């Protein structure tokens, strides 16, 4: 197998600290243009940052009582479609769609008109005056806490996870119609993650124990993965669509080759503590795991689409720098869409940029 030296580029150092949050950074997202990092924190704010300088350029306070242990900013993600300025934010039992005033008319109006056009498991509400001042354009109110949100590639649909909400633990929302639907009749376990396939009409649903793949067109289950863990935390799907990685609180990362077998192709043990995030690069043959030990591990993976060879996975680099706070370390991470750059969110109140 090739040495890391033969597998550059990959990140090896922290060049930039995004400093300002006054509480744990639970979630972060990079915008479609690859220039703007958004972060969500227990200090009750969402912030947007100029990625190469670390300069904070925007802040909105979504929770005025940030000391409240009952609800927090849980998950944020920029809409993936270019030039609409939309940021989705799950906080408590609500999803806000926010368009920050940092892009100008052509982009901001595109987002706002998209969200306004659409004008019972979930309710879609016009913002109050207080919410307008926070740059909220619409709010989707669910019955239970929303822990995870993920956009479909085309930027109209998004899926959310409400753990222990039974039949409505997984909801699919459609911005253009202000429509929320529960795709499933049956609740199978506590749901940890839900993600659309990169190009197939499929939804991947991660429970604590399994990953189930549904064909939304055929309306049927097509595969059930058996990772062999009791406490799955997150999944990501390889950009060419035939492989998956899964993190677990029991310190493992599982690679599943979806066509090869339902059990893990490879089990990676590179963390001393619970693994909170796994993330594929969208273009480069890289992925990462991030854990409560405060470390990020970076891997190479070559996938052989056509020929009878299984994936080649090579560890590249251990990234250290985040501080462990109350047994928590790196809470989230996301790759730049094009560069070998990784962004991480820390329990230590920082986000960080890791570069070559």
């Amino acid at each position: 197998l090739p040495s890391p030296k033969d597998l550059r580029p990959f990140p090896i150092r922290c060049s930039t600290i995004y400093a300002g949050h006054k509480g744990k950074v639970r979630t972060l997202s990079i915008d479609p243009s690859g220039l703007w990092l958004a972060t969500g924190s227990d200090d009750g704010t969402v912030r947007v940052w100029e990625i190469l300088t670390g300069r904070e350029v925007y802040r909105t306070t979504l929770i005025d009582d940030e000391e409240n242990p009952d609800y927090h900013i849980e998950c944020i993600e920029w809409n993936p479609d270019a030039n609409n300025g939309i940021l989705a934010v799950a906080v408590g039992e609500n999803i806000h769609l926010i368009v920050p005033p940092i892009f100008g008319y052509d982009i901001e109006n595109n987002g706002k008109t998209k969200i306004e056009d659409g004008f019972q498991v979930a309710q879609w509400n016009k913002p109050s005056q207080k919410q307008l001042e926070k740059d909220i354009c619409i709010t989707i109110s669910c019955k239970k806490t929303v822990k995870k949100l993920s956009w479909h590639r085309k930027g109209d649909y998004f899926v959310t996870v409400q753990p222990d909400s039974g039949n409505t633990s997984v909801l699919i929302h459609q911005v253009s119609k202000h429509l929320t639907q529960s795709p499933f009749k049956k609740s199978k376990g506590i749901i940890m993650d839900a993600k659309f396939h990169p190009f197939k009409p499929q939804l991947f649903v991660c429970s604590q124990r399994y990953v189930r793949i549904y064909d939304l067109s055929q309306q049927i289950l097509v595969k059930k993965l058996l990772p062999g863990a009791r406490w799955l935390s997150k999944i990501d799907i390889h950009p060419r669509g035939d492989n998956l990685i899964a993190s677990s609180f029991d310190k493992r990362v599982l690679w599943h080759d979806l066509d090869l077998a339902s059990t893990p192709y490879k089990t990676l043990r590179y963390h001393e503590k619970a693994v909170r995030s796994v993330n594929f690069h969208k273009k480069l043959p890289l992925f990462s795991s991030a854990a409560d030990d405060g470390t990020i591990h970076v891997f190479h993976a070559t996938v052989y689409d056509d020929m009878m060879k299984n994936p080649m996975i090579v560890p590249l680099k251990k990234l250290t720098g985040h501080k462990v706070i109350n047994s928590l370390g790196v809470l989230d991470a996301i790759w730049h869409p094009r560069e070998a750059w990784l962004f991480s969110a820390g329990a230590d109140n920082t986000a960080r940029l890791w570069t070559t």
